[PDB]
């Protein structure tokens, strides 16, 4: 248990400073690989009010054999059999995702029962810690998926960042009531507190549409970025893919951020609500 | 009814579909009206059931409206293997269910919670299924219902002998059946999942949660490849604890039914 | 319990009162705490029951708090004829009643409606009484409860075989007992009136409404002339359909208890 | 830490099957000792809307030297300096009590910082577990203190008993959401669950007025009883004290329960609200 | 004001009390009206302050009503060591506090939260205290106020440079002082606890929570033994991290003030 957790943590650290990109087909995977993505996340190829489920394993197998970077897939919240199936397929990581249709409205997957590490979403520290408590090895913000608007991600990033530095301030007495307020396990609160940060890798996700969005999230202390619609719905996916990677790798160098933002084309249109 | 354990019952609108079901390894078919959008949904014409029954040798089931004891008398004459008093048809009596004790044909009824289940059994049902959310291809309500019932059963099973009375008053359920439920540690009749099952993964999930089998309809015949979908769901139900086999019957399935999220 | 039909049970606080009761023709006495105003009302000291029991040869009853199965175990050891799990004492368990099936001593319980009655019988009561409104000398709630139960019983008794299920769910009562109640055309245990009875006229009224007997307490020992009041109530209950006798035992009774109207 | 917790647990086990009694003076202590009490709990001697604080240490010292049974005292919730003072006085146990006036409306004492074991109150399983999480070594129901009415204790005893046997039923998946519902630490929930009971000694308290009240609480699975007003406000404190002890030591023997209830006198008058 | 660190200021109504305070080791006394129940509470008569000041050599403080800048001008003439613009007197201006920058005498003001504290400092206060709940002998509100301020300070101290602006708008407090507060990691003036302190244990508790000292009034002079209570509170404040000494000065104290819980 102890060791199997450390093993998954060792593996996820490899992702720090990386960009994972959402792909619908091989051409998209290749673009992503070409751009410097440390991984791709495979999505249903949709040409509707549909139930969104985990993708057909065969479509994952087809894309994975045409690239050599990491390969991730999504399962429905609480759908432990979709996870069992993808575990058997030897995928690199699973995302128990709120963007797919919930399979169980009360329980998340017990992620301790898998060898494959999981990523999960959060908008705040209690939620993050409850996902880690259930066994997630990595966390991301939920942001606002598919809108091309960065505002919710930013809020989620600032909310967890505060609660974390505050928790770090509280006296040994006050920490209990805060645990009860976050409805989070005191063990992981104390650990967040001796580490001075989130105890697992923590990426931004949802709404990233420009190099400037990506670096902002990094300047706020994130370990990396998921991007989807911002790339493949831009005017020039390939150039946008590469500039976002560069930005993530250089998020403190305004001169490179300028450079990679020149003549980028139109960013995804987006949706303000 | 005990025969049915480990099986898949499939909803069919015609003989082609019925044969696909039989070929898949379905242990029974449930015959439905064949519709080409409100509109009253009633018992099928007995003729149609008779046409299908004669072209297969698996079990045959039909639906009657809630409270409609005359639709049931008519189908009883027809010598069908089982009737489903079904909320998916238009209710006929908003207060009373059929008194199922007056039929020789076993009935199946739906539930979302233990008390409802037990009221249906009290009325004479020989089998129970969840209601899930029919025709949506979304598994979430089925899971809710399965878990709601499993919990209430296990909780019940722990309660001290004096506490059962007040619980029985909260379930609004008969104490005989409550005590039997707590002595069997499960539900006292065969108990299947139904409504929303659209993939092999969905079907195995219900089985991993303790169900005795599954009803599937739209998820097969609105998928890309009904024959391959139907066969994979059967394997899944038979092999629900074998993830290697659940992988294999999901490879290259085509698109599952589109569904509707509300 | 069938012995008790046509009788009067009287509440006594000491031997003097107990003898007045016996002399009147009471078929039993119910022993109460002797209080000289909130304050918790518990089981009587067994010693006191023992002192009174030895000075009479009629039946002897005591009260326990609702849910207090240990007060009941203690009195069970004492070999009393009947216990009353009584709302007039301070409840001990706000959710659960005593499981009365674990005692050899019969229990009596209160009710205001058929479903409550039947829940108490399910829990093991051997006798039922109305709750009326104890200690007020006002008959109105008792009459309400008697009529509420009589109606629900007669209504039940008419219902078609399929309608009983939904009714049983509304009474929140066991269907076995409901069906038995409809087959006896009355309540399946001895059933007395209690709370508020202050005159011979009041006692006969409950009997004319179908009750098997009566419990009286304050109405006797807070009247002007307890011995004459007690004896007249006994005659009344024995002669409830004879208005000439009901006149005669009401002449010159003195003042009935004062009461309280709310 | 691990060992200091085991040490306090070892000590509290000594109390199983015992009756602790609340005393205001030496005469009361002596009565309690004579009756078979394994301990007394010392209270302010009040001859008013007063702030109720921990008692003067001197009054504890005076009573303790006239008996040889265990001696307990009360502190105000969140008042860690009252506890520091009584720790230095070498008292046997402290009760962080809701019957005294709260000193801190958000935080309880961090009880891990003391050698003296603590008892705390609860009305339900989350609350119990949060008190253990903070360091309590023993728990009691809150009941309804001073009313002579057993009804609230019973409710509190039944509430924790259920949640405990249910928790014991849930699948390894469902346990997380229940943890979040009880706002309790998953660690102690899992432990309650492998022990099949409350992980610390658990006594009934508040409203016990007859031998019959005491045994009822034991028949419902409690490890023992606190009694106060029921004894010293009865007609015959000494006889009531001894009968309650006997009942607790014999809570399953109806014949002894009868025997010790004969000619007891009047029980405390009480208050129904 | 920095002189005052580690001290106890005590409220006195006359010379006897003032001497008890001085004898105890109080670093100052706060002079109060001597009252033998609504009624308007105003500045003390300067004569009375003058009588007491002359019989002691510790520091001397008096109260003025909130907003009453003329009471303050009068006491300023009198050459007192400190004024307390105090919510315990009847407010004189419901919207504005005294502009304390126009006096040479330092002021102390109350607060329950960081923003209030900082508004008072902006208005010119040289010292701050909590409000607690005066005259009740209940420590709970003081603890609340101490913790509310400590948290907001430590939180503030963590905030990134851009986040401070919106926080300053929520505290409704000046950004200069906010930035100073975050650079000192504490409050930029001397900061005492006040209201409700009734035992040595209470006084040490505030000190263990980071306060620079304490104000006590009713807790001494309404205890059984004011001289012994006063001396023990002084030792406690001087030795707040020494539990062995906190035990010793609490032995045999007599009764603390009765208090009022609301």
């Amino acid at each position: 248990d102890n060791d199997s957790i450390l093993l998954k943590h060792g593996w996820c650290e490899m992702l720090k400073g990386g960009v994972i990109m959402d792909v619908k087909n091989v051409e998209q995977a290749k673009i992503a690989e070409k751009a410097g993505a440390i991984g791709v996340m495979i999505l249903e190829n949709i040409p509707t009010d549909g139930v969104a489920r985990s993708v057909d394993p065969l479509k994952i197998e087809e894309i994975r054999k045409c690239i050599s970077i990491n390969v991730l897939a999504k399962v429905r919240i609480g759908h432990f059999v979709e996870a069992q199936i993808l575990e058997e397929l030897k995928v690199d990581m699973l995302d128990e995702s709120e963007v797919l249709t919930m399979a169980d409205e009360y329980n998340h997957i017990n992620k301790h029962k898998f060898k494959t590490p999981f990523v999960c979403g959060c908008t705040n520290l209690g939620e993050a810690l409850r996902r880690i408590s259930e066994g997630a090895s990595m966390i991301r913000t939920k942001g606002e998926a598919g809108t091309g608007n960065i505002i919710e991600a930013i809020k989620h990033i600032r909310t967890v960042n505060n609660e974390i530095k505050y928790l770090c301030s509280l006296d040994e007495s006050e920490v209990y009531n805060f645990a009860k307020k976050l409805r989070a396990p005191i063990d992981l609160i104390l650990l967040t507190r001796k580490l001075k940060r989130l105890p697992v890798v923590n990426f931004a996700a949802g709404g990233i549409a420009t190099p400037a969005d990506a670096a902002m999230c990094m300047q706020l202390g994130m370990d990396g970025v998921f991007v989807g619609s911002g790339i493949f719905e831009s005017e020039n996916p390939q150039k946008m893919a590469s500039s976002i990677v560069m930005a993530v790798s250089n998020f403190n160098n305004p001169k490179i951020l300028l450079n990679v933002s020149l003549g980028l084309g139109k960013a995804m249109h987006g949706n303000t609500k």
